[PDB]
């Protein structure tokens, strides 16, 4: 995340820090609880992933520096990539994370809901991006999870900003015109989470920008309610 602030414990219960255990322990991905044993994230994470062996879910984190070896964490049982999937700036990049157990819900672990049947065309006006990610395109992971707040963009002017891509209905842009404040490597798979009527929806999955908080680039993320169809029939 550029540009933005640490957050506090049990503000975003949703978030997830998938990490990979091989050839070493590392944060790869954010994600997002949506189900007790169920975590949405981008496709584009697994890319040379070997197999789900080497993956562990870390729940109700706050700093990377909490994760010792007697931590606890989920295993992962499947990875399942949406089927048309390619490379995360052609879409498609969403993919679900069974856990091998179920999640019990507590302050510091929650899940958070879809974009709902009846609200596709509601005016987002508070929504966040939330990560360990780099603060620019030559940084590190931080340690202490961070908070933008950012506005939405229409497709329209997204698609202005990035003419040597096809900006489909399936995707959702966000950024400030001068740039500052917006999800950057290491933010990858983690929510864009916006309140209406003071619940919190999972409306954006950090996909892919040129550049990180750079002026007129904005942010792209998978629109996950394109995809409420297919997270049910994965879930179900
Ligand atoms: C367009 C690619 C050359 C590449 N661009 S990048 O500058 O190296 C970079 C890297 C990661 C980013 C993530 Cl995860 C989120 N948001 C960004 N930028 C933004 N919100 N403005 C990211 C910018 C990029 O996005 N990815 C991410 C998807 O897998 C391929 C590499």
């Amino acid at each position: 995340i550029v540009g933005g602030t640490a957050s506090v414990r049990g503000e975003w219960p949703w978030q997830v820090t998938l990490h990979t255990t091989s050839p070493t322990q590392r944060h790869l991905c954010g994600g997002s609880i949506i189900g007790n044993q169920w975590i949405l994230t981008a496709a584009h994470c697994f890319y040379g992933v070997e197999s789900p062996k080497i993956l562990r879910v870390y729940s109700g984190i706050l700093n990377q520096s909490e994760i010792k070896e007697d931590t606890s964490f989920f295993g992962v049982q499947e990875i399942i990539i949406h089927d048309q999937y390619k490379m995360a700036e052609s879409g498609y990049d969403i993919a679900l994370l069974k856990l091998e157990t179920t999640v019990n819900y507590t302050d510091s672990q929650r899940p958070i809901s879809l974009p709902s049947k009846g609200d596709r065309n509601v005016i987002y006006t508070d929504c966040w991006v939330t990560g360990w990610g780099y603060r620019k395109l030559r940084d590190k992971i931080q340690n202490t999870l961070q908070k933008a707040k950012i506005p939405l963009v229409t497709n329209e002017e997204c698609q202005k900003r990035y003419r040597g891509h096809k900006i489909t209905h399936k995707m959702i842009c966000a950024g400030y015109r001068e740039g500052g404040k917006d999800a950057c490597k290491g933010d990858s798979g983690g929510p864009l989470s916006c309140k209406h009527n003071e619940v919190w929806h999972l409306v954006g999955i950090t996909s892919w920008g040129e550049g990180c908080a750079q002026r007129e680039r904005p942010g792209v993320y998978t629109n996950v309610v394109e995809y409420v169809d297919w997270i049910l029939e994965k879930t179900q």
